[PDB]
């Protein structure tokens, strides 16, 4: 699709076999979620945005279906406000902007 | 142009007659510059993210020009650790996200 931006753009995506909607974010180095089950094993990351520092785990090659792809690839969690689509799996799915 | 999203997507913006860089940012509603300095008056505003909230300065009507065009536009100035252009300020280029 071609989106504009009139307002926030989100979009639906399967993890951890459920139903989930995530903003598209190229201003995210990394897609995070909220209250979601993932496979395997995870590790203790932190992330700095706009007002500090968050605490998340980090899930290591997971599947994402997106756009109509399984992008496998790491998957963060944590209690963020809203659940973002960051860089690392836009570029699987070959996002770009455009202007 | 049509870029990618390897690399954090940072455009040369000229802000107020100050030449700049800022992410070119979906996720964010509202433009916000940490390096520029903007004239007179301006409304306290609180905006929010990962890890916090912000106290910035809203300055509004301010020039502001990426690839060519010229436009218009609100303009946050607050600690934010990195420059973004926002959606408000994409929409009035025509930029879109596109997959
Ligand atoms: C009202 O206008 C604004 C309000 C908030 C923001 S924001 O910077 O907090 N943010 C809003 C996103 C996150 C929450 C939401 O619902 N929308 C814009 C983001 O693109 C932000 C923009 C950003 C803010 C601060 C540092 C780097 C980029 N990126 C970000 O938080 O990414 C996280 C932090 C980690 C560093 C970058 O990637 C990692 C994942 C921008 C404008």
């Amino acid at each position: 699709p071609q989106i504009t931006l009139w307002k926030r753009p989100f979009v639906t995506v399967k993890v951890g076999g459920q139903l989930k909607e995530a903003l598209l974010d190229t201003g995210a180095d990394n897609t995070i979620f909220e209250d979601i089950n993932l496979p395997g094993r995870w590790k203790p990351k932190m992330v700095g945005g706009i007002g500090g520092f968050l605490k998340v785990r980090e899930y290591d090659q997971v599947p994402i279906e997106i756009a109509g792809h399984k992008v496998i690839g790491t998957v963060l969690v944590g209690p963020t406000p809203v659940n973002v689509i960051g860089r690392d799996t836009m570029t699987q799915i070959g996002a770009t902007l455009n202007f």
